[PDB]
């Protein structure tokens, strides 16, 4: 197994996967680590499973059919892996805790978002479809964008913007188009 955390990069107390060489922190992990379990699967080999199982899943989807899904299982899985995937880049650390708005001439974001809200709400199951998930994640950019206007730190959501979206259209199948 690695020595590093597959989210964060550091090493401390981790857990390793019996299915694959990743390791996590016990809370960089979503779902935070299960107590017992041996062996233990981490959530990259337990949406590989989902594939391997129903191999037709990775047919191109339409994004408007996606997000209708109902939160069943899998697709709460599902989301719960991609909001890994954006805590995997290190510029996530922007968007992860509660923001505040306090800059000359921009007004804060009637709704403010935030990934730890977003990795709340999962695990309390407040999203009954992929579009409840898929939204708050998408407000956390557009929130960013609007703020800082034009200053160069718009670009920040921007990139971790496009960490969301790649990583959609792969996790979900999402129909490749130009
Ligand atoms: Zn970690
Ligand atoms: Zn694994
Ligand atoms: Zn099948």
């Amino acid at each position: 197994n690695s020595n590093i955390c597959e989210v964060c990069n550091k090493w401390g107390r981790l857990f390793c996967c019996d299915t694959c060489p990743r390791s996590f922190h016990e809370h960089c992990h979503i779902p935070s680590v299960e107590a017992n379990k041996n062996p233990w699967s981490c959530i990259f080999c337990r949406i590989k499973t989902i594939q391997e199982r129903c191999p037709e899943s990775q047919s191109g989807h339409q994004e408007s059919e996606v997000l209708m899904r109902q939160m069943l299982p899998e697709e709460q899985l599902k989301c719960e892996f991609l909001l890994l995937k954006v805590y995997c880049d290190s510029k996530s650390c922007f968007f992860a805790s509660e923001p505040y708005y306090n800059r000359e001439g921009s007004q804060g974001p009637q709704k403010p978002m935030w990934l730890n809200k977003v990795k709340t709400s999962l695990n309390e199951q407040m999203y009954t479809r992929v579009e409840g998930f898929v939204q708050d994640m998408r407000l956390i950019f557009h929130n960013h964008k609007e703020f800082y206007r034009e200053d160069k730190f718009t670009r920040l959501g921007i990139q971790v913007q496009d960490i969301f979206e790649k990583n959609f259209r792969n996790i979900f199948a999402i129909q490749e188009t130009s």
